[PDB]
């Protein structure tokens, strides 16, 4: 849905170069994650999922001394995004995926295998009937 698909990071856009600087951001890689052709790839490289939290996060949300920074960023997409309902059909999948994903360290591509556990639980519900939300504004003047 376009709701969850308008990112943070792309509304903003206060600062791409001390985003990329912050990263590290290969040329290759910013490059790609500035794709705005739909393709719908995998996400292959850690810098770029990183880079979709990057603008807002790094700009301010901070739960504890610095780093682990896990409360405000979750609280932060809830006040700004996805509502509770989302970010709780994401926790999910989360802690579930992460949990039970391959000890291969790479800190942001665990993130990935989560994300894309995401997507595959989504698609295997497959068939979800939406009920429509007909909103009948009845503005009645004088």
């Amino acid at each position: 849905s376009p709701e969850i698909m308008k990112n943070l990071s792309n509304n903003f856009g206060k600062a791409m170069d001390q985003c990329k600087d912050e990263l590290s951001l290969p040329d290759s890689v910013v490059a790609d994650l500035y794709n705005f052709w739909k393709d719908d790839y995998v996400m292959t490289d850690r810098l770029a999922g990183c880079a979709i939290n990057c603008l807002a996060t790094k700009l301010d949300v901070v739960d504890p001394d610095g780093n682990l920074h896990h409360g405000n960023a979750k609280d932060f997409a809830m006040k700004h995004g996805a509502d509770e309902t989302m970010a709780q059909q994401l926790v999910d999948i989360i802690h579930g995926c992460e949990k039970s994903a391959p000890p291969n360290d790479d800190k942001c591509m665990k993130t990935i295998d989560v994300a894309m556990c995401f997507k595959k639980e989504i698609h295997k519900l497959n068939w979800v009937p939406n009920m429509d939300l007909v909103i009948g504004e009845v503005l009645a003047e004088v």
